[PDB]
């Protein structure tokens, strides 16, 4: 009973901005663990960003490092993405998922449809 839900794609211009949402419902207490991850047609997987929603440590790709910022918003049970200097490299559908630990990238579950991001 943990649903998440992302939102808040679009196309955007190279070197511009989105901001995504991860809303969730259900008994999240216990996923104190939320990833986006990204993945393009025909690539793998790839994880951008993690948040201990706990603690406040932040994990990001390097190569998003100084473009992308996670962040938290416990009122409203969401976690959001900004997206900064957007490059063609970062075209994909993006989802977010969670976990009770941050031990295992398989361990992560309960993504949504993800949104798509296109920059061109």
């Amino acid at each position: 009973e943990v649903q998440l839900v992302e939102s808040g794609g679009g196309s955007v211009q190279p070197g511009g901005s989105l901001r995504l949402s991860c809303t969730a419902s259900g008994y999240t207490f216990s996923q104190e663990f939320v990833i986006w991850f990204r993945q393009a047609p025909g690539k793998e997987r790839e994880i951008v960003s993690g948040i201990s929603l706990r603690k406040g440590w932040t994990y990001y790709a390097d190569s998003v490092k100084g473009r992308f910022t996670i962040s938290q918003d416990n009122a409203k049970n969401t976690v959001y993405l900004q997206m900064n200097n957007l490059k063609p490299e970062d075209t994909a559908m993006y989802y977010c998922a969670a976990a009770p630990t941050a031990t295992h990238a398989l361990y992560f579950d309960y993504w949504g449809q993800g949104t798509q991001v296109t920059v061109s």
